[PDB]
RNA sequence: CUCUAGUGCAGAUCUUGGUGGUAGUAGCAAAUAUUCAAAUGAGAACUUUGAAGACUGAAGGGGGAAAGGUUCCACGUCAACA
Protein backbone atom coordinates (compact mmCIF):
# COMPACT_ATOMS: atom_id res chain seq x y z
CA UNK A 1 0.00 0.00 0.00
CA UNK A 2 0.87 3.61 -0.45
CA UNK A 3 -1.32 6.31 0.98
CA UNK A 4 -1.71 8.59 -2.02
CA UNK A 5 -2.90 12.06 -2.92
CA UNK A 6 -5.32 12.49 -5.81
CA UNK A 7 -5.28 16.19 -6.72
CA UNK A 8 -8.25 16.85 -8.98
CA UNK A 9 -7.15 20.17 -10.48
CA UNK A 10 -6.36 19.52 -14.15
CA UNK A 11 -8.95 17.79 -16.38
CA UNK A 12 -11.52 19.47 -14.09
CA UNK A 13 -10.54 23.04 -15.09
CA UNK A 14 -11.70 22.74 -18.72
CA UNK A 15 -14.72 20.51 -18.50
CA UNK A 16 -18.41 21.50 -18.02
CA UNK A 17 -19.48 22.47 -14.52
CA UNK A 18 -22.74 20.55 -14.10
CA UNK A 19 -21.13 17.42 -15.64
CA UNK A 20 -17.64 17.88 -14.13
CA UNK A 21 -17.37 15.03 -11.60
CA UNK A 22 -18.19 12.13 -14.04
CA UNK A 23 -14.98 13.12 -15.91
CA UNK A 24 -13.11 13.35 -12.57
CA UNK A 25 -13.79 9.69 -11.62
CA UNK A 26 -12.25 8.72 -14.99
CA UNK A 27 -9.01 10.37 -13.71
CA UNK A 28 -9.16 8.08 -10.63
CA UNK A 29 -9.00 5.27 -13.24
CA UNK A 30 -5.97 6.86 -15.09
CA UNK A 31 -3.88 7.34 -11.91
CA UNK A 32 -3.99 3.60 -11.05
CA UNK A 33 -2.29 2.61 -14.35
CA UNK A 34 1.15 4.25 -14.11
CA UNK A 35 2.01 4.69 -10.43
CA UNK A 36 1.55 1.01 -9.52
CA UNK A 37 2.08 -0.72 -12.87
CA UNK A 38 -1.01 -2.89 -13.09
CA UNK A 39 -3.08 -4.46 -15.84
CA UNK A 40 -6.49 -4.18 -14.19
CA UNK A 41 -7.89 -1.06 -12.52
CA UNK A 42 -10.54 -1.34 -9.80
CA UNK A 43 -12.30 1.22 -7.58
CA UNK A 44 -15.30 0.65 -5.26
CA UNK A 45 -18.67 2.31 -4.37
CA UNK A 46 -16.59 3.66 -1.46
CA UNK A 47 -14.78 5.87 -4.00
CA UNK A 48 -17.99 6.80 -5.81
CA UNK A 49 -19.27 8.39 -2.58
CA UNK A 50 -15.74 9.78 -1.97
CA UNK A 51 -16.39 12.52 -4.53
CA UNK A 52 -20.21 12.52 -4.73
CA UNK A 53 -21.31 13.91 -1.39
CA UNK A 54 -20.16 17.31 -2.42
CA UNK A 55 -21.55 16.60 -5.84
CA UNK A 56 -20.59 17.72 -9.31
CA UNK A 57 -20.01 21.51 -9.53
CA UNK A 58 -18.23 21.38 -6.17
CA UNK A 59 -15.53 18.71 -5.83
CA UNK A 60 -12.89 17.52 -3.32
CA UNK A 61 -9.44 18.76 -4.36
CA UNK A 62 -7.58 17.20 -1.42
CA UNK A 63 -8.99 13.73 -2.17
CA UNK A 64 -6.34 11.49 -0.56
CA UNK A 65 -6.92 7.81 -1.40
CA UNK A 66 -5.53 4.39 -0.45
CA UNK A 67 -4.53 1.46 -2.69
CA UNK A 68 -3.91 -2.28 -2.12
CA UNK A 69 -2.60 -5.01 -4.42
CA UNK A 70 -4.26 -8.41 -4.88
CA UNK A 71 -7.88 -9.31 -5.84
CA UNK A 72 -7.13 -12.56 -7.72
CA UNK A 73 -3.33 -12.96 -7.95
CA UNK A 74 -2.26 -9.36 -8.51
CA UNK A 75 -4.09 -6.23 -9.58
CA UNK A 76 -4.42 -2.93 -7.68
CA UNK A 77 -7.80 -2.08 -6.24
CA UNK A 78 -8.05 1.38 -4.70
CA UNK A 79 -8.97 0.37 -1.17
C1' C B 1 -34.35 -26.97 -104.78
C1' U B 2 -36.73 -22.36 -104.40
C1' C B 3 -40.96 -19.56 -102.42
C1' U B 4 -42.49 -16.67 -98.14
C1' A B 5 -42.33 -12.76 -93.40
C1' G B 6 -43.50 -8.57 -87.03
C1' U B 7 -36.38 -9.43 -91.04
C1' G B 8 -29.43 -5.72 -90.11
C1' C B 9 -29.22 -0.75 -84.27
C1' A B 10 -25.62 3.97 -80.82
C1' G B 11 -29.16 7.74 -79.20
C1' A B 12 -36.79 10.99 -78.46
C1' U B 13 -34.13 14.65 -70.33
C1' C B 14 -36.30 6.43 -73.91
C1' U B 15 -37.16 1.51 -72.35
C1' U B 16 -36.52 -4.19 -68.54
C1' G B 17 -33.16 -5.22 -64.63
C1' G B 18 -28.55 -5.95 -62.13
C1' U B 19 -24.09 -3.16 -61.42
C1' G B 20 -21.08 1.30 -61.09
C1' G B 21 -20.67 6.82 -58.89
C1' U B 22 -20.06 10.43 -54.42
C1' A B 23 -18.18 6.16 -50.20
C1' G B 24 -17.20 3.10 -46.00
C1' U B 25 -17.10 9.50 -46.40
C1' A B 26 -21.19 12.17 -43.99
C1' G B 27 -25.55 10.49 -41.01
C1' C B 28 -26.02 7.64 -36.74
C1' A B 29 -32.44 10.92 -34.60
C1' A B 30 -33.84 18.34 -30.11
C1' A B 31 -27.34 18.95 -24.18
C1' U B 32 -33.00 15.17 -18.49
C1' A B 33 -24.73 14.41 -15.46
C1' U B 34 -23.35 9.04 -14.43
C1' U B 35 -20.00 6.15 -11.11
C1' C B 36 -19.10 1.40 -9.05
C1' A B 37 -20.09 -3.64 -7.80
C1' A B 38 -22.57 -8.39 -8.92
C1' A B 39 -25.97 -12.48 -10.59
C1' U B 40 -25.95 -15.69 -15.17
C1' G B 41 -22.83 -16.97 -19.48
C1' A B 42 -19.50 -18.71 -25.04
C1' G B 43 -19.67 -13.44 -25.08
C1' A B 44 -22.12 -8.35 -20.52
C1' A B 45 -22.42 -0.65 -20.24
C1' C B 46 -27.46 -2.40 -22.10
C1' U B 47 -31.24 -8.36 -19.85
C1' U B 48 -31.47 -8.69 -14.38
C1' U B 49 -30.08 -7.32 -9.27
C1' G B 50 -27.54 -4.21 -5.50
C1' A B 51 -24.86 0.29 -3.79
C1' A B 52 -24.87 5.66 -5.22
C1' G B 53 -25.91 10.29 -7.84
C1' A B 54 -28.24 13.49 -11.91
C1' C B 55 -33.68 14.20 -13.09
C1' U B 56 -39.63 15.26 -12.92
C1' G B 57 -43.61 15.29 -9.57
C1' A B 58 -51.03 20.57 -12.34
C1' A B 59 -47.25 14.65 -14.18
C1' G B 60 -41.76 10.95 -15.74
C1' G B 61 -48.42 10.88 -11.10
C1' G B 62 -53.34 8.84 -12.14
C1' G B 63 -57.07 7.34 -15.68
C1' G B 64 -62.33 6.85 -19.19
C1' A B 65 -64.73 7.31 -24.22
C1' A B 66 -64.15 7.29 -29.57
C1' A B 67 -60.77 4.46 -32.99
C1' G B 68 -58.27 -0.19 -33.12
C1' G B 69 -58.82 -5.40 -31.67
C1' U B 70 -55.71 -9.98 -28.16
C1' U B 71 -50.62 -6.34 -29.66
C1' C B 72 -51.31 -7.59 -22.67
C1' C B 73 -50.13 -12.67 -20.55
C1' A B 74 -47.28 -16.93 -19.61
C1' C B 75 -44.47 -20.17 -22.48
C1' G B 76 -40.31 -20.09 -25.87
C1' U B 77 -36.16 -19.06 -29.88
C1' C B 78 -31.48 -16.16 -31.42
C1' A B 79 -31.66 -17.34 -37.63
C1' A B 80 -33.60 -13.64 -40.85
C1' C B 81 -34.45 -8.91 -38.54
C1' A B 82 -33.39 -4.11 -34.67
Amino acid sequence: TREYTINLHKRLHGVSFKKRAPRAVKEIKKFAKLHMGTDDVRLAPELNQAIWKRGVKGVEYRLRLRISRKRNEEEDAKN
